[PDB]
């Protein structure tokens, strides 16, 4: 797709057998989603940092689908004010900024 | 330009007679810049909100140039961990996400 930016670029993702909404966020290094159950091994990761860090679970090589594009990448699962698709998954779907 | 997302999309902007660096951030509604002096009238704006709000100065209709694109838009001036170009100025330069 071509997504303009007059509104927040919220898209549907498919992951963990669920449909979720998440913000395409070029200001986010990583993808962080709340309330998804992913299988298998994970490792703790500290994110944030201003005022302290938040611990999340890092899952690697997770299959996820974003607007018809099936890709694989790291998903952080943990509390987040809003679900976020970061640059790590945008590179996998071939998402660019253009002007 | 076509900007990939393997690295943070930091661009140079010209504003308030200075060259500054700022992040193209589709997850930010607004543009917030630190240590720029803009002339004329402004009004306070509260931004943020998680744990409390931050007060900044809102300047309207500010001329700013982003990668040689001269546009006009609102600039918030105040403390920010990183300078950010939000969606308000990305729409003015005709920036879209594409995949
Ligand atoms: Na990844
Ligand atoms: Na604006």
């Amino acid at each position: 797709p071509q997504i303009t930016l007059w509104q927040r670029p919220i898209v549907t993702i498919k992951i963990g057998g669920q449909l979720k909404e998440a913000l395409l966020n070029t200001g986010a290094d990583d993808t962080v989603l709340e309330e998804v159950n992913l299988p298998g091994r994970w490792k703790p990761k500290l994110i944030g940092g201003i005022g302290g860090f938040v611990k999340v679970r890092q899952y690697d090589q997770v299959p996820i689908e974003i607007c018809g594009h099936k890709v694989i990448g790291t998903v952080l699962v943990g509390p987040t004010p809003a679900n976020v698709i970061g640059r790590n998954l945008m590179t996998q779907i071939g998402c660019t900024l253009n002007f």
